[PDB]
């Protein structure tokens, strides 16, 4: 009874101590897929905590009955119960904390991934727009002009996506200062690439019209 | 939100494509156990699609929200959302169709298995009834009559079972043209076997009665 | 209807017969950990029985429908069903019985483990109390007194725990009468060890007090 109570409490505390070290990991992942995998793993740990909740509560309930029955050794029991509750609350707090840090990491890696998607698109169009072919016949120029138009339509959509990625970066910086330097530089870099492509596109459009007029 | 939406939709789409491909199997089993095993397996896949509905619905919800906010690039979101919804409907449609076909296969293989159980019993009794030992002593003869009387009751049950098997075959044919030739021939053969056993049993019974009178 | 009914019944009877043979184990564990491991395994089997109920009932329902529709061979169907019901009932009764025996084993091994915990504690304190170093300085002697005082409080708790262990032992003897001789001797031995420690502790305390006066 009191013997089983202490064996159960000791067993749960050993478990808690082991889970505490697992939730003490400061690995937040290197990229989007990496963080997504860690969040799946953290959710499995949270289910494990939930699975032990009943056994934990049984120890507390048994401890309360022992204390209310004025069992001899009552003081040692109460102190052990308070230390037990403390280890459990601490574990839960650490697990919640890591879960939160992983959510922050997820938002950050999404921004890093989004910046790469927009920059890769811009980089490929920069090469396209730098073409030296301005049409060898008037009819050929009409073909290039319509293709340029198709490009601008798509560019307008990407300009709006870039604004959203930047608004997202500004929000990450506001929530706190993690990776502030990298985030600020990537937003400036991305806006700079959009400006460079707008300049390059305008120059090509001007050449094409000059050529056909 | 738009970048993650396209990543999630792409991932769900490739998933859907895999399952679509699996569910396109044209294997319906070679015997009863074979169909039963394919159905267990199909049931797993069905529960799966069901425990994967939230993720698909989550994508549709985001698409709706993104499309409503008339965010630029609205047209792309709608076309992608549309083909997505159709890929999902297609999969659910193909899965349900296979489940139905496996259901048909099951009834058909149960009929085939039932025919074999009845034919095997009949073949074994034909040999017994072909015996020419009518009993030497007065105690042997009645021992033989006793075994025949039990056979008669058993044959009465099997005749009813054969009628049930044939009714089932007629129903299968009624439901569709699958394996009609084989089902038709098996019913005819089974009735013929019953008729032949009735004839052999009668000859055997008469010899036994004539010998003990 | 009928053919699949007998195939399902035969398959369930094979399942039942296998679980029956499994639940026939006479293994109840050699120590506390061992019993706890066997109870976890037993609970998994109890869950399987609950999960299988619908399948058993389904055969029973079909059999009733066949019986009510006066299908031919009604008597064999009724006799096979009554046989099937008895096997399922027998399995459930055997499982319940093993479960109860395992609970009896748990209580007994808890008592054996608790006895060992108290005796190990007494044995280690017996050697400490046997020490003949009563002090060296006016401060070393006070140190020894401080430690003996902490020990007296701990011994007060253990005396109560030994009393609970003996109460548990007499309850085991009253409720099942198994291992009576071993339980009786262990309680006698344990009370004997407390008495011996009380005597040795008082001799030690006397010397410490005398030396400090």
């Amino acid at each position: 009874m009191v013997h089983q109570f202490f064996r159960d409490m000791d067993d749960e505390e050993s478990w808690i101590k082991e889970k505490k070290l697992l939730v003490s990991s400061e690995d937040y992942g290197r990229d989007l897929t990496g963080v997504q995998n860690l969040r799946k793993k953290h959710k499995r740990l949270e289910a494990e905590l939930a699975a032990h909740e009943p056994a934990i509560q049984s120890v507390l309930d048994t401890g309360k009955k022992l204390s209310d029955d004025n069992t001899i050794g009552k003081e040692e029991i109460q102190q052990r119960l308070a230390q037990f509750v403390d280890h459990w609350k601490e574990l839960k707090q650490l697990a919640a904390a890591r879960g939160q840090r992983l959510e922050e990491s997820l938002e950050y890696q999404q921004f890093v991934a989004n910046v790469e998607e927009e920059e890769a698109w811009i980089n490929e169009k920069m090469t396209l727009v730098a073409s030296e072919d301005y049409g060898d016949t008037l009819a050929a120029i009409q073909g290039l002009l319509k293709k340029h138009e198709a490009f601008e339509t798509d560019f307008t959509v990407h300009k709006d996506r870039v604004n959203d990625v930047c608004a997202n970066g500004e929000d990450l910086i506001k929530k706190n200062n993690h990776h502030v330097e990298n985030i600020t530089a990537k937003m400036k870099g991305l806006k700079g690439k959009v400006s460079d492509l707008e300049k390059a596109a305008a120059q090509r459009k001007a050449k094409l019209d000059e050529n056909s007029a």
